[PDB]
């Protein structure tokens, strides 16, 4: 299916540290809204809130 280009899935569990990082779970869908300047951190929205998550733990859904 054709998904939103900013729809990502988590590759691993990530537990927030600590202020305005967002906690995520392996296989969870996320919507990425923004990047830091080199794209290694993502401002993401999930079923549980908004905040920062590492690119290394997520991947876009589309291919």
């Amino acid at each position: 299916m054709e998904n939103d280009p900013n729809l990502f899935v988590a590759l691993y569990d990530f537990v927030a540290s600590g202020d305005n990082t967002l906690s995520i779970t392996k296989g969870e869908k996320l919507r990425v809204l923004g990047y830091n300047h080199n794209g290694e951190w993502c401002e993401a929205q999930t079923k549980n809130g908004q905040g920062w998550v590492p690119s290394a733990y997520i991947t876009p859904v589309n291919s």
